[PDB]
């Protein structure tokens, strides 16, 4: 009886041939699928294959594709590991001057409680990531409302973000504001600085500087007197020229033409410009960002709280001069039902928009393109009711490359019920769509990594990510959970991140090659002590030393404490107390309450021989509320020595007589 | 002259053919052994092979097997990295509700000094591990005695552990106690809550809840008035039902039949139940844990301090109602000499037990099975005097899969001398034994990873591990060292973990695939800042901020300190001092002792213009033990102003006269 | 038309055949080059190949070689990750008693500002690295001068280092000192301790001990009364024998012949021996270290500030007896122009020296060998003006194996201009040179890894590394940057490491196999919480606990603080203040300045019912500079109660009368 071999044609049922190959092959052999796609009736032991793709209909009629290792050149990274609920990169990521930014929200729940808009960054093309930075503080009216952000990007060297205010109680939108700030840059320039005689201002020529009055500028080597060090923008002449105020003036004009110098800008030392847009009507969320040109950008939006839904974009044609001016452009009405959270990007004059579907039992995600910044559209529907995921994407050559994640295992397919309240392994997919062919009927969703959905609460941090390209690589930054329960149903209904394992959602990044890499590898194994967040050095005496300034805001218990010389040329040790008032007090002792007291001493030991002392006795002391003042001099400066009340307390007593009183006049007795 | 090729039959000496292949092949080629076993006279360059096993008799007559990369689908992880002596997972590991637990002891030595029973956990199937948790405090009678534990596991949703007390001086057992605690869980339930009219208790139906009176229970969405939030168990009716006391009562019966709600339990918020078993006679160590059924479990033990040895188990048939009731069952007497630390597990009605051998020159580890919970046995001896290692194991299909580690290199074989006081690379092995065949004569120990033994002290933390299965993977959690000396013979005879590199022993986990993985990979490269142990966020002002509560128990030196507003709606900054008393004092200055003092001020600066001051002068000050009180009012409230002694000190002096005294009566002169 | 296949002969242009193979092969296939070298006209997609080398002339006439993955058995590791400018391992690395040491300088710039000579270490053959240790403090005359070191190594169990002093302003050398210290060791010895009757000293026989009077020695199990615990060397008899002073004497001679005991030495508990060499004339930098024998060593040097350059070594023939005695030996004059920073090593009686070239447009690096410790030489010039890199190396068999790194991309080649002020991916190379053939004309530089050069400043931390061999592996420890700007041109012209991402330079280690590995792999994936730098344990109450002593030197802000019992059998909590004086003060409140004060209390709460209180009111309080003293007794001990000034302040006032004064005599009125 002849046997068939595996065909790898995506149609022949290769299950039997693959099973026989697995049975007949040692488990450690990597079975090479030769880049082919093999149709199976259930997924085999994928781990034993390389360079293989499977096609499988978990739900009949709904083929999906599954990658073995090395089928794609790609890898998953974990990029945050913090106790907050870290989720929702949607749709904020960007690349600026060689750094990959993964903004997100770190909260305690699906909501704005404990939330900071945050980012981590990579300086090495995604191998390692930075310590989280908070971009927002808690709102001044916390805990009634707090911030939220799903739209951020860069236009002409400024970060722009739609900073929403939402209620803690219901996550209801109450305000939209456009916040923007210059990005930090170092510029290495030749010429461009002039300073007219007999006045103090200098004009600085920097094309497309993106700075406003009051923004930070640092100068080095300018060769123009007074244009030096940390300065600020005094005026903006035009988009290419600004002025600074110098401390001095010369009797000759100055001009550094032909001379090389350096300028620096700063995100951190420049304020946000904040433009209040009010409660923009018919908006639930602002989401995604598409830079259009040197003057403006678009932000996606949807309205989904009441019928009828809207989905579209807001275009800000001149965000520099006119940040409050935008125009609303909706996608066609047929595609607005059951839709939210559009991802938008702009390439070669074409605005592309992809929706999130809200329901697995109704038509789902759709894709739209426009050559007039959303006034008119061409549209298509993805097959099979793609739902619960945003589809962030980039354009690489003729393809859109889009990523999505089911939120819990087995939810992706049309008709699949939600699968919550138990642990599972949700699938993450990508797909390519050729914009010339403009037809998604044949789309191939390829499962490239699986995440964990923890199951302790109904909500999921899996997915809802963001995509960028840098060089020859595409990056999908997105959430994933672990098996550690947050104990919301348990001992942590308050959702305190700092109890036990905190919240399981953290960020990941799938780094996928999308064109040739013409250099030797930069890859390394990380073997260092991570020494950025809390920088420690063993000092020459063998003690761990942290030289960075730090804030500890949580309750602290300390053991033996020494306050070292630190202040005014190190002459003194110093503790400063904030608030309206400071309090230094003494707990009730557990074992010997009768001793409760604090000894304050001007010398090194508890014996009064070492220094003057004042001892404040607690109420629980045998000598309740005593004070003993013990010095070799007691000198009362600047004021009379008085009783607090009138004609109630005495000087001395019958068993505590003063020897005498030295007076410049007899007592005044009344 | 013909040449032979490598046969890969485990018998032909393939040394010459492999040497010629290595010589004739580029060094970067991965030479595929096709899953075969090659007999060699010494190990070749294993790194150049994939999918190859070698058989080699380092000691003639004692073949052992050696895996190249990919021969097994498996990988080693490092899972702790702390300065304690972290060793002895033996034999405590378990999996509970999707989390892998690796309990161990972190001490300063082979002994109970500085010891905490600890664990780390994995929420992602072994890729990453948690911050260590201390399960025990130092014993109340430390430093005479302290805790120790080698037996822990789960029965009916409770953790059970044999918590031993041992002397620091000799590691002698002084007490055994069974400690148990409910495991944390979230349950998503329908119905089961009833509350009878006109009383305050509610009955909660939760099958096999495993809770006792006083244990923590949290309720959400119960739809039963008063059954809400954090509560405790008031009564246990039976194994499936308990009651809680609510704050109120209704005039109608309540019943949430058909309604979905959530319950949570908590390990952390429930006390241990502690059952004192006394000094169980003829016991050296309790070790390993086998869950038997819904009511009880067995724990292994041995007696090895005096002749004759015992090895066996204690069976607790109903640990819930009767934690103090157990029965002792020994293995057959022929297998008790030179034996200790049995590993026990129960599968399909069969109790399996594997011993540790104590000597390489006497019969070693043996394997035993019983169908009556250790009343009768069938037994076999492993060949070649397996010794110095426990053999934790699991049953997967018809095989026992067992793991062991030599403690230092070249100790595994029968007759091999101990190899201590120099650095080496000990071998870790696994083997499979088919329970139907029940014969170990042919057993194949396969070296799958090598560890380091540091050599600075005679003892080794290598090995003595624990095994669990989760899904399609088996996990061996075990110790290994590094080359960093603890300096016991050196500057750290006190064995302080916090000096230099502390102690070199840390935990590892070998994760081995033992059945098909029918999902796309979950694997990631970890590129995040680890931000769980000391969670740091760069605040909006650019300063590292830790929001978690923390305890620093080691001596601290601080620089400039600001105590921020924190307490009573943030009105005040606050420092509280514990102990019988607090002391705030002043070191002897190194450069200017004549200035020794502390200035206390109610305002912001050292100038008295900023606030009232009291300055306590040290004994070394030129103005020795002076006190200066400097305010614009000095008001003595609640008591007379008195000298401490009678008729010894004065008011004023001849060069420090008060202008007058304002009195309500003439002085009382006596 | 026939097509040609790839020849892999290093000469045929294989570009077309490789392009066609890439086009015709799935992207996930690993294309095996069979260890051959393929000539190309530009580098193809290297990532798709394994076991392949390319030869390519980026600059015509200058072939360089490029490795795909697995062509060499090697891997890159990142080994530091700290905010300092971490660079310049040159040329200090060494291996001692199984530990790999990577010394470096951590500063804020190319200069000695903020600099500590530092190291990290590996205890596991390079997989993981330790927390940085500072070897030097800031110089006592900082900020005028600070330390610097490029030469360090081991001779007869002591670390030796050339510790230079240099100016912060210009990095000008002002002093050279030889610093040395015993290395930490544990010795397991038999016999060798004698103690003559009726006196207190014992003689300790330890061959080649390398200890001096005053160095630390610890003894265990000596079997010689009084030779026990932590001791110090009293005398050195000879290189093999020293004495210690014991506390006691016996009437019989003692001798532990035949008895096993343990000795420990300590780097940390022994002082440096510091030998001032003055400002050695005609020296710019001391660099690299070659151990010669049991008595001494050589250190490289160059002079490059004024013409004519020198390059050579200083030989210290007996550094133990005569640390100030050395002899200067130059390389031949033709090789001194445009040369610096020689690397030197000694093998089998031959001293090898390799220079750094300073210019890409003049003859560059050269190699020299000597059989008389630099009195005479044989020499060769590397082709093509190798420049800007040191070439650290080791000898393995008949080959020198040397490593170098361009500092920014595309600088390696002769005639290539410097490429600064923009981000790039510099190439790192190695090469082999057969010492028998002694001809570099044919040398093959193989690009094995690429680094990042950040571009925000002109200088680069890339490269300038150090090489060691351990077992069958060679290790190149060297710098590399990331894309995170230091913001020197920006908001951090002060170069504070602790702002934003600090400085991008960190250390890496390329671990390359250079001979057979006859053991199963030791490799692991690191999945632990790093818990050495700031060791955290979740205590039994669920709070992160750090038991290590620590120093925080940066400004700290704290929230609620509790000072726990810690001192004198835990009777008290304690804070000690250093400096000339301590200051505890109160900020000006932001919201309610009128309340400014500190309440000091001997009990637990702000109510005076809990304890005696003193409240110091700030100047901004409504009751400006008031003091209220509130106790149930006010007892003034040890001194009169006096006004500070004479006949200026009163006792009481008309609305604050004391009831009376209890006196032992009438007032003294004058
Ligand atoms: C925070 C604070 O200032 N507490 C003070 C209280 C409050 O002023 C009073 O309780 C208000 O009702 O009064 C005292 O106990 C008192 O007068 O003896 C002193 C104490 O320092
Ligand atoms: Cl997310
Ligand atoms: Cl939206
Ligand atoms: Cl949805
Ligand atoms: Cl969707
Ligand atoms: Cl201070
Ligand atoms: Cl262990
Ligand atoms: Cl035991
Ligand atoms: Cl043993
Ligand atoms: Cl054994
Ligand atoms: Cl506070
Ligand atoms: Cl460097
Ligand atoms: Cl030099
Ligand atoms: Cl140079
Ligand atoms: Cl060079
Ligand atoms: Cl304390
Ligand atoms: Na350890
Ligand atoms: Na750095």
């Amino acid at each position: 009886v002849p046997r068939g071999s595996a065909k790898g044609d995506g149609v022949t049922d290769d299950t039997a041939a693959l099973t026989s190959a697995l049975n007949d092959t040692p488990v450690g052999q990597k079975i090479n699928g030769n880049g082919k796609t093999y149709k199976v009736t259930s997924l085999p032991d994928i781990s034993r294959f390389i360079n293989t793709r499977f096609v499988y209909e978990r739900i009949p009629g709904q083929p999906l594709y599954y990658a073995s290792e090395e089928f794609v050149q790609g890898e998953l990274f974990k990029i945050t590991d913090t106790p907050y609920y870290n989720a929702w990169p949607q749709d904020k990521a960007f690349v600026y001057e060689n750094v990959i930014y993964a903004p997100y929200m770190g909260s305690d729940r699906h909501g704005v409680s404990r939330l900071h808009v945050s980012w981590v960054k990579s300086g090495d093309d995604g191998q390692t990531w930075s310590t989280p930075e908070w971009l927002t503080d808690l709102h001044p009216d916390y805990p009634t409302v707090n911030y939220h952000c799903m739209s951020m990007g860069v236009c002409r060297n400024r970060l722009f973000a739609m900073i929403e205010t939402r209620t803690l109680a219901k996550n209801a939108l109450t305000n939209c504001a456009l916040w923007d700030r210059p990005m930090s840059r170092s510029l290495h320039l030749t010429g461009g600085i002039t300073k007219a005689a007999n006045q103090r201002y200098a004009t600085i020529h920097v094309p497309d500087h993106g700075l406003f009055v009051g923004d930070f500028v640092n100068f080095s080597n300018s060769a123009v007197t007074g244009v030096s060090g940390d300065m600020t923008v005094a005026t903006v002449i035009d988009k290419d020229n600004f002025t600074v105020l110098t401390p001095n003036q010369q009797t000759s004009d100055l001009n550094n033409a032909g001379k090389n110098w350096h300028m620096g800008t700063s995100f951190h030392k420049s304020p946000w410009r904040k433009t209040d847009l009010g409660l923009i009507p018919s908006v639930t969320e602002v989401h995604s960002f598409a830079t259009i040109d040197n003057n403006g950008f678009a932000m996606g939006y949807h309205q989904g709280d009441v019928a009828p839904r809207e989905v579209g974009l807001f275009y800000f044609p001149d965000a520099f001069n006119s940040p409050s001016n935008y125009v609303r452009r909706q996608i066609p009405s047929e595609y607005e039902p059951d839709a939210s959270e559009p991802c938008i990007k702009y390439y070669d004059g074409v605005l592309y928009l992809i929706t999130r579907g809200t329901r697995g039992d109704r038509l789902g995600s759709s894709l739209h393109r426009s050559r007039d910044i959303g006034q008119t559209w061409e549209s298509l529907r993805f097959p099979h009711n793609v739902h619960h995921t945003t589809l962030p994407f980039a354009k690489v050559g003729d393809d859109l490359i889009m990523f999505g994640s089911e939120r819990a295992e087995n939810e992706w397919e049309a008709g699949a019920p939600d699968d919550r309240y138990k642990a599972s392994y949700p699938r993450t997919f990508y797909a390519r769509l050729n914009v010339n062919n403009w037809n998604a009927d044949d789309i191939e969703w390829v499962n490239i990594t699986d995440q964990i959905y923890q199951g302790g609460i109904v909500n999921s941090g899996v997915g809802v990510g963001s995509v960028v390209v840098k060089d020859n690589y595409i990056y999908y930054m997105f959430g994933g959970e672990d098996h550690f329960n947050p104990w919301t149903y348990g001992d942590n209904s308050a959702k305190d991140p700092f109890k036990s394992d905190g919240h399981p959602s953290d960020l990941y990044c799938y780094k996928m090659k999308i064109g040739p890499d013409n250099r030797v590898s930069r890859d390394f194994r990380y073997g260092a002590v991570p020494n950025r967040a809390v920088p420690v050095f063993f000092d020459t005496n063998g003690v761990r030393t942290v030289p960075a300034p730090m804030e500890f805001t949580g309750d602290l218990g300390l053991g033996h404490v020494t306050i070292r010389a630190s202040t005014s040329s190190n002459i003194r040790s110093e503790v400063l107390m904030e608030g309206e008032y400071g309090f230094i007090g003494k707990s009730i002792p557990t074992d010997n309450p009768a001793g409760q007291r604090i000894i304050f001493c001007g010398g090194e030991g508890t014996s009064s021989t070492t220094g003057a002392q004042i001892t404040l006795y607690g109420a629980n002391n045998t000598d309740s509320r005593r004070i003993v003042y013990n010095g070799d001099e007691h000198l009362f400066q600047s004021a009379d020595v008085k009783p607090y009340n009138d004609n109630v307390t005495a000087l001395g007593g019958p068993s505590n007589r003063f020897t005498t009183a030295y007076l410049g006049s007899n007592p005044i007795v009344t």
